[PDB]
């Protein structure tokens, strides 16, 4: 219920643009949206989060690991409200933590999940079962349904790879690197739809270089802001249905044995 | 038996202070020094192999996973002979990769460790059993004694830390999780020497900022190379005994259950 004024804090040229989006999804009868965002810990799931509400509305900790209750944070603009769900990280220790994902599951309940933002950092250079682990738990507990909804974003995208890489290059090798084992991990055959999951760059650094509209750009020349919301908006305006938690879903899910 | 050709890479103040640690420990009558270096995988093992040889001796790879045999170079210069072991790091899927470490036990087979080196991100901001595993694995491996010879070394350490946390504080708060993780796995009481572990900053990336010396520094304006073999050859002449690994060592290890 409370204003977005968060939207002040960005680059006016990227103002317009979101506004523009919200009024697409107005225009298609979609006056809110649920986005959930879920990964490990540490790979700037809660920075994202203030980056899209455009204030410290989340704790963040470079240290100190995160908290274990989940977070919704709702702003509103033109008629159109936000909702975004902030967790703590799925893996500790090499394992599922199952108190986390059964509290994030108990937040859910009642709840539709429009948009589901898997978080990583561009950054890393490996990826392995770990990874599956969260892609498979995150299947477990909503349902295949949910990838159709789903973008995978790439944080400290503010990267200069090393050895001289091209940064296109690095993304690229990245992105399928994680896509696989994620893919593997939902068990998404390759051919269907929901497989082709999009990929985003974020770079929630204050440090995040600008381009001459002030807003501010990755090392591939994209706003990554607009760029965010626009993806947010298409994938939450696809065919596909919202995943509705409710104690039926959980149950059925958990079924399977 | 190769030259370290390699040292003429270093900014000649580096190599002047490089050369009369060589003199120190020749001094000492230690004319060869062994140093394994140990850790996770993808945390920059094998580069900071490179940037210690000073040359491209060891494959890197930001994508595909390491090598499953560990490779030893070996230089020389000024009748001392510097001896470093790359390895294949020991976690995969959240468990101890027991065919690499065995692998690893195998090639140290008849070799003596005279430094260990176990290496991590500085950039990295959560610690779990993890890093613990790790530590447990090394000391399990080939004795507690091992620390009295280990220097955990932090690479990327051309960091600027987020929401402007002073460089310090954040090597310091990093630091302290890793010791304390790594000081559990290894079974070290706080107040042995053993637990003492030094903690030094690696960059090696070409994009490192440089001293008017032209040696490479850190954002702490250190020249990380000298202090890094300094510390190394600190440790090397530290009272404690090396590491000769037999399989008598092996086995009476094998033997705690
Ligand atoms: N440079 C950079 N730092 C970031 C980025 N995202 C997160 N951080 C830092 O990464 C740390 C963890 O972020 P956080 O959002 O708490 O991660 P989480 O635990 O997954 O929620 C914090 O110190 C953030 O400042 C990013 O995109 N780039
Ligand atoms: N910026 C930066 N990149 C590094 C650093 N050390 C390693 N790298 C990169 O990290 C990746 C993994 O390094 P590598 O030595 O192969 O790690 P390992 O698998 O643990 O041996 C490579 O792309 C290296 O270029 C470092 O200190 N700083
Ligand atoms: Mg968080
Ligand atoms: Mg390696």
């Amino acid at each position: 219920v409370r204003e977005w004024s968060g939207i002040n804090t960005f680059a006016p040229a990227t103002q317009t643009k979101l506004l523009e989006l919200l009024g697409n999804l107005k225009q298609e009868d979609v006056n809110s949206l649920t986005i959930l965002v879920m990964g490990k810990g540490g790979v700037g799931k809660s920075s994202t989060v203030n980056s899209i509400i455009g204030e410290r509305v989340v704790s963040i900790s470079p240290f100190q690991s995160e908290g274990p209750r989940p977070v919704m944070v709702s702003r509103s603009r033109a008629g159109f409200t936000l909702n975004i769900i902030d967790t703590p990280g799925l893996i500790e220790g090499g394992y599922i933590n199952d108190m986390a994902l059964n509290i994030i599951k108990s937040f859910l309940l009642d709840k539709t999940i429009d948009v589901l933002l898997y978080v990583d950092r561009l950054d890393a250079y490996r990826v392995d079962n770990l990874d599956k682990l969260v892609a498979k738990a995150i299947t477990d507990s909503f349902g295949k349904g949910i990838w159709n909804k789903a973008i995978v974003a790439l944080t400290h995208a503010q990267f200069s790879p090393p050895d001289g890489l091209p940064y296109d290059e690095f993304f690229s090798k990245r992105s399928e690197a994680l896509l696989q084992v994620v893919r593997s991990g939902a068990s998404l055959k390759k051919d269907a739809q929901a497989s082709d999951i999009p990929v985003v760059l974020i770079e929630n650094s204050g440090r995040c270089n600008k381009n001459d509209s002030d807003e501010k750009v990755l090392p591939n020349g994209i706003a990554w802001i607009p760029h965010l919301v626009q993806t947010i908006t298409e994938v939450a305006l696809n065919k596909s249905e919202s995943i509705f938690v409710d104690k039926n879903l959980i149950d059925k899910l958990a079924a399977a044995d």
